[PDB]
């Protein structure tokens, strides 16, 4: 039968007031025999009616997928309200319900440092700039590199790793042409996290 | 019914001649009523008799698990020999077989760099030393920090990340007391990977 998964908003969306956070309910293995899936939504058990719901054909295995995207208030997520989807269909013996909310826990802002290329690497054509983001809680975070404030393309992040002390850390690696590194620049590491002032910080090199 | 999962040796075990690589066959959801699983082992279809097999209770959901651990020859894994477990039980309609072997692919040795603390961190009570390990294939790798040849305690690794070009990279973060960094030390990063001479390299500072 159909099964149901619930997904949180993207951390960047829920921390940036200008963005549009969404909680998503996905119903997989929907059948064309009973395709009229109903998804109802509740915020602390108060029903809301604004979700955008669409059916998609998954040709990988000839199934249907119903995706319901509920737009949410930033503060409702951040204050810990519960978001619940209730899934009804003619082929379900009983409704399926899923709930998600922001976990409780300590907040610790990340320490953000940018590290120059290793000296041994300076004889190469391309060099590596390292953004180190550490000592942060919870693990939800958004990290990017920018050049002149304009988001880069050739950067790669690690996933956050749990430390022994309970905080997390990650790195963002940026490969640049050595010419651009030696010449004066504004390569910067941008970090979006709950613990930061205005949920955002940037870090640049001194020279 | 019972299901069967097979697992390769740990990369450190199979690359280091002093260690003991194992291929493991796990039979999950064995029943109290028919618990007598017979597990036979084959290396390139030649039967071998050295595996150690044990039954365990899983208290999370009150089930049984049979774990069969085959000690293997390092070179047999590295040269691509196939390792096969055949699982018999009376509640099985037919035997279940699993095979595993070293995946094919290109080998590229890691570039290994050690990075000093960010200058803005040097006045704090603790500093971070970074081992940056890049440009390696396959992703299977082992990294540690040592001081005076002894393995450190307060280091944590990221999991390898796939780069655009098909290579992988990771970081190992060693946090030390700033006093110990400033005074003479021998902090070093050791990397175990198939592409390295004797599968091992080390990188130190102040050189
Ligand atoms: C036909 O083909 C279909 C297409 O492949 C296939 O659909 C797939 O079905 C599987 C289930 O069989 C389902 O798997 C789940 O995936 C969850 C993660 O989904 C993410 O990421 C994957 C890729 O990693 C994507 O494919 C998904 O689309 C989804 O992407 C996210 O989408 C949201 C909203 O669109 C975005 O906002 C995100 O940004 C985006 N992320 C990314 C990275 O892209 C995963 O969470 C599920 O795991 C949980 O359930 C399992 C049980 O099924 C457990 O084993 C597992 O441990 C997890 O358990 C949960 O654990 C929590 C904490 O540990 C608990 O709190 C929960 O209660 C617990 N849940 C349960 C149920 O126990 C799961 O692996 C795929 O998502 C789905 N793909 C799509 C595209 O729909 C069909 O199955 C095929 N059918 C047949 C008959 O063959
Ligand atoms: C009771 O509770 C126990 C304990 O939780 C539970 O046992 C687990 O059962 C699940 C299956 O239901 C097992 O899942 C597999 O895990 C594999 C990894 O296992 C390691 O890591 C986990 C933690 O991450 C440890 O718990 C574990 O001890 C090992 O260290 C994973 O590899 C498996 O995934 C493969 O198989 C599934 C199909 O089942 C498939 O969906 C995956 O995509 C993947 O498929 C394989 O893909 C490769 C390509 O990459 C392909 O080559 C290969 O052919 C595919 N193989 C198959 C079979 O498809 C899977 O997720 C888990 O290991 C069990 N844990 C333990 C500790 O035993 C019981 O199931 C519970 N029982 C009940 C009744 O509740
Ligand atoms: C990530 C993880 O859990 N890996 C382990 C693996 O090391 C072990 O060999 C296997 C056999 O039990 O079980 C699993
Ligand atoms: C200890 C148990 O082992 C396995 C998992 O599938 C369970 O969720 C739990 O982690």
């Amino acid at each position: 039968g159909p099964s149901v998964f619930i997904f949180p908003p993207k951390i960047k969306d829920v921390l940036m007031i200008s963005l549009s956070p969404i909680v998503t309910c996905v119903v997989v293995d929907v059948s064309e025999d009973d395709p009229d899936v109903q998804i109802s939504w509740f915020v602390n058990n108060v029903e809301v009616h604004t979700a955008q719901t669409q059916t998609h054909r998954e040709d990988y295995n000839s199934t249907l997928r119903v995706v319901s995207a509920l737009p949410i208030q930033h503060q409702d997520w951040m204050s810990g309200k519960e978001f619940k989807c209730k899934v009804n269909n003619k082929d379900l013996p009983a409704p399926i319900e899923r709930t998600i909310s922001k976990p409780k826990g300590s907040v610790r802002a990340p320490q953000v440092y940018v590290l120059p290329p290793p000296e041994e690497e300076m004889t190469k054509k391309q060099v590596t700039l390292t953004c180190l983001v550490k000592d942060f809680m919870p693990e939800d975070i958004y990290v990017e590199w920018t050049n002149n404030g304009k988001t880069e393309l050739n950067y790669k992040n690690t996933e956050p790793v749990l430390k022994s002390d309970g905080s997390y850390f990650m790195y963002s690696k940026l490969r640049v042409e050595k010419k651009n590194w030696v010449e004066r620049n504004s390569y910067s590491c941008s970090v979006v996290h709950e613990g930061l002032h205005n949920h955002h910080t940037t870090e640049s090199f001194s020279r």
